């Protein structure tokens, strides 16, 4: 009954860091708790629930000294307040997408370092917890890194992203579902708006697309826009824009309403990494600003347990 926001980049001039922090949302109280630290600092992190414990995936840490790519995996049991390294990934992925599907987490995309920079990727794993291990699935036909991951239907979509490899688009509007019956992926509609770092969530038989950066041509824009696709019709539409833009956002959904955790704000203006937080209301089509975070969290990560 509570949302975790996990790790992130805290580029505010007092914090200045990549974050192995955490802390809760109470949506009785509005307030915002302390929760143990991981183990490892993590930004552009992916992180699920599953059997009662908080999985934090992969990341980035851009400090000079060791391994700025991560591969490593920690897992979070509430009733002690302990974070416990797992199994790690095969590939090191910064800027993964990860859900949970059928009793596994999928860690989806990302991109790993390279001679000459960041390799961005189309490979996806998924994990085991009885086993404690990592196994390789079908990889996606786009590379994405920032990419939204959301289960509906027995299905896990991937949604936009940032694609840095050669030829094609670089700011992602497609979509690719993920069949686990036959290990394939198929696209489905796009996006109406190309979204790089985007958040999404699963609300009432919708995946909602949150924010994002829009790098194309026409746009350069930090998006506070919003849309929602029905599985049903393959058609995203735009929903009520947030009160504030947000690339690399947490997205999260509890008691009913989608929450907008953190992320990067790149207009002009107002504090470029987010401590804010917003709940969007599908019955009303409204965004509302909750009580915000203690840290600033650019590339966050968030589950409710």
């Amino acid at each position: 009954g509570r949302i975790y926001a996990v790790g992130g980049y805290d580029g505010s001039p007092d914090g200045h860091t990549h974050l192995n922090s955490v802390e809760a949302y109470d949506p009785e109280t509005d307030t915002w708790s302390l929760v143990a630290p991981m183990k490892t600092r993590r930004s552009g992190v992916g992180v699920a629930v599953l059997d009662g414990r908080i999985y934090a995936v992969g990341g980035y840490d851009g400090s000079p000294d060791g391994h700025t790519h991560l591969n490593s995996v920690e897992a979070y049991d509430p009733e002690t307040d302990t974070w416990s390294l797992v199994a790690p990934m095969k590939t090191r992925r910064s800027g993964v997408g990860v859900a949970v599907l059928d009793g596994r987490i999928y860690a989806v995309g990302g991109y790993d370092g390279s001679p000459d920079g960041h390799t961005h990727l189309n490979s996806v794993e998924a994990y085991d917890p009885e086993t404690d291990t990592w196994s390789l699935v079908a990889p996606m036909k786009t590379r994405r890194s920032g990419v939204g991951v959301a289960v509906l239907d027995g299905r896990i979509y991937a949604v936009g992203g940032y694609d840095g490899s050669p030829d094609g688009h670089t700011h992602l509007n497609s979509v690719e579902a993920y069949d686990p019956e036959t290990d394939t992926w198929s696209l489905v509609a796009p996006m109406k708006t190309r979204r790089s770092g985007v958040g999404v969530a699963v609300l009432d038989g919708r995946i909602y697309a949150v924010g994002g950066y829009d790098g194309s041509p026409d746009g350069h824009t930090h998006l506070n826009s919003v849309e929602a696709y029905d599985p049903e019709t393959d058609t995203w539409s735009l929903v009520a824009p947030m009160k504030t833009r947000r690339s690399g956002v947490g997205v999260a959904v509890l008691d009913g309403r989608i929450y907008a955790v953190g992320g990067y704000d790149g207009s002009p203006d107002g504090h470029t990494h987010l401590n804010s937080v917003e709940a969007y209301d599908p019955e009303t089509d409204t965004w509302s600003l909750v009580a915000p975070m203690k840290t600033r969290r650019s590339g966050v990560g968030v589950a409710v347990l």
